[PDB]
């Protein structure tokens, strides 16, 4: 469930400029901070 860090989206934006599922990316990405990348 950890994202590959060889060319990943940074998705650091909190979804302020986002409203639809477009923010779901960032939301999920933010939760992925629980898993440490390379």
């Amino acid at each position: 469930s950890c994202p590959p860090c060889h060319g990943r989206p940074t998705c650091t934006k909190p979804g302020d400029n986002a409203t639809p599922e477009k923010l779901a990316k960032y939301q999920a990405c933010w939760e992925l901070l629980t898993c440490p990348p390379c």
